[PDB]
């Protein structure tokens, strides 16, 4: 019912977007600013991209940029780089498609999507949502791990993967998962998802098949399979030798791989993962 009023309210699009457009626009309507995609002419749907109040406080730093707090709600991030325009417009375009991906699934409430301002080419900057990190717990909160866990392996699944959280078997940036009071979201998509582009050099079809595992790395780093002396499999040795010995192919794309080495004993899985993999038998 929304989708007629949002396009009646404020047009933000050349702030965010090549003009004109034929199908994508950001409105603010009511403090909140939607992307509304566009088929034959017409509006067909939209997402909520973030919470609008229309010597700042840092809210963090890392290699690429620092994020001040513009809002309570809203977060704003200034990166080191230089492009031009089109550049982030680009990034924009695919950031609205991976935000309609996540919504169509189900889970874009995992991940921090946002869009680069550019009305002042000199003076960009990522708009987002503003997210509110508390203590982890492993075991009391490993539901939230778990549902954050199932939510990137849909993501995976797709062919999207996050671009720095799990680059392999051997790199975790933790630093890129914040815990909040319902879920665990994951932080640091200002160049939205990473996805295959029919290149064939070695590096990108290695990097294809660890993300689209990239799910797996996670969750075995978090909660690794356990022996009977309470000691600690190393998940990586197995799955380094599955992929030396089977190229260009991904545990994921392989359920009877992923069962077979959770049978063993070699990787762990989330709980409802198992089950359901398990119930596939059964039935
Ligand atoms: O009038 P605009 O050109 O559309 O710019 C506004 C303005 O931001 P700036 O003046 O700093 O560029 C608002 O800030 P206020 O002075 O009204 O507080 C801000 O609203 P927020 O307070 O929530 O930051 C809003 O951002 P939003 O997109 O969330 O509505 C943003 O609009 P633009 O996105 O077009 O820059
Ligand atoms: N949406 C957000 N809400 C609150 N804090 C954030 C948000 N995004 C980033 N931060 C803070 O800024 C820090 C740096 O973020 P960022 O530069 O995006 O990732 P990285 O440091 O891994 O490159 C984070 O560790 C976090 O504390
Ligand atoms: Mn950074």
């Amino acid at each position: 019912p929304k989708i007629n009023k949002i396009v009646n309210g404020t047009d933000l699009t050349p702030h965010y977007l090549s003009e004109p457009n034929k199908e994508f626009k950001i409105y603010r309507y009511n403090n909140e600013v939607y992307a509304v995609r566009f088929e034959n002419d017409e509006p067909m749907d939209y997402v909520l991209m973030w919470k609008s109040h229309k010597d700042y406080k840092e809210l963090g730093k890392g290699e690429q940029g620092t994020v001040y707090e513009k809002t309570e709600d809203k977060a704003m991030k200034v990166s080191r780089g230089r492009h031009p325009r089109e550049f982030y417009e680009e990034i924009n375009l695919h950031i609205i498609e991976q935000q309609f991906f996540l919504k169509y699934h189900g889970i874009q409430e995992h991940f921090v999507l946002g869009l680069w301002n550019i009305k002042n080419e000199e003076n960009v900057y990522f708009y987002m949502p503003k997210i509110n990190a508390i203590p982890i717990n492993k075991k009391i909160d490993q539901p939230k791990i778990e549902e954050f866990v199932l939510a990137l392996k849909e993501l995976n699944d797709a062919g999207y993967w996050h671009p720095d959280l799990a680059n392999n078997p051997y790199h975790i940036s933790p630093q890129n998962l914040i815990a909040t009071e319902e879920m665990v979201k994951t932080i640091d998509l200002d160049g939205g998802f990473r996805y295959d582009k029919g290149r064939v050099d070695e590096l990108s079809r290695k990097s294809l098949v660890y993300g689209k595992d990239q799910w797996l790395y996670v969750y075995n780093f978090i909660y690794p399979p356990t022996d009977e002396e309470d000691h600690r499999i190393d998940w990586r040795v197995p799955i380094e030798k599955w992929y030396e010995n089977n190229r260009d192919e991904s545990l994921s794309d392989n359920p009877h791989t992923l069962l077979r080495f959770y049978h063993e004993g070699l990787i762990s899985l989330p709980k409802k993962l198992a089950h359901d993999l398990h119930e596939t038998i059964l039935e």
